């Protein structure tokens, strides 16, 4: 596998999205992984409807909008439901609303999606390199988190138990130290633009290969 990936170098990473008080991480994690496969298949780059997800992928699939959510019964719901709809068709309001999805503005399918095994970096670096951004989730509650700069995140106190949602974009190794590369979903003032590396091979650091998934078009 090569040393170092990055998918935003291939053009397959939508801007940074900034959920703001309404816990719809999951979603926003399952949409980023989409877009990739999009631009793969379409050679088109379109922002995906995170807020499609939050108002429609609700109790059917155990998800409860702004209060969380899985982004792997997100996939099964674009499926079931045929479709997603752009962004710019259906706009992220940041709360919960009726489910106002219309195939008039599907921007994107689903046919299928895959779970990693549980807590296996190589694997999940396979994946990164051959088949794309992968949505996984991580323990993001430690207080240095928030405060992240620059550099690769190593935080002693983190644990196995995730809680939030995100998407690895690529990996890589920055003076010495190996990372897995995050898009989060709290703006581009948080980390670096939005994004965080986080570190990679030291024990499934921050459970961050504890869940990953990926979808397929
Ligand atoms: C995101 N803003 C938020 N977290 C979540 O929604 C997480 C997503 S996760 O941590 O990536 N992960 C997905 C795979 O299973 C483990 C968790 N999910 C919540 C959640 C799931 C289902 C539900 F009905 C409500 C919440 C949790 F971590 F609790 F499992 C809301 C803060």
């Amino acid at each position: 596998l090569p040393d170092s990936v990055d998918w935003r170098e291939k053009g397959c990473v939508t801007e940074v999205k900034y959920q703001g008080s309404c816990g719809a991480c999951w979603a926003f994690s399952a949409v980023g992984a989409l877009e990739a496969q999009l631009k793969l298949k379409t050679g088109k780059l379109v922002s995906l409807s995170a807020q499609n997800l939050v108002d429609c992928s609700t109790e059917k699939y155990g998800n409860k909008g702004c209060n969380g959510g899985f982004m792997t019964t997100a996939f099964q719901y674009i499926i079931d439901n045929k479709g997603i709809d752009s962004d710019a068709s259906y706009p992220y309001k940041a709360m919960d609303q009726k489910c106002q999805y219309d195939s008039k503005y599907r921007a994107a399918t689903c046919s299928k999606y895959t779970e990693l095994p549980y807590g296996r970096e190589d694997v999940l670096k396979e994946a990164v390199a051959n088949k794309g951004p992968v949505s996984v989730g991580v323990d993001a509650r430690h207080p240095s988190f928030f405060l992240y700069r620059s550099g690769v995140y190593y935080e002693p106190s983190c644990t196995q138990n995730v809680n939030h949602g995100v998407l690895v974009v690529g990996y890589g190794d920055l003076n010495g130290k190996e990372y897995w590369l995050v898009k989060n979903s709290w703006g581009h003032n948080f980390g670096e633009e939005g994004y965080i590396r986080m570190a990679r091979n030291k024990g499934n650091h921050c459970g961050i290969a504890s869940f990953p998934s990926y979808p397929e078009i």
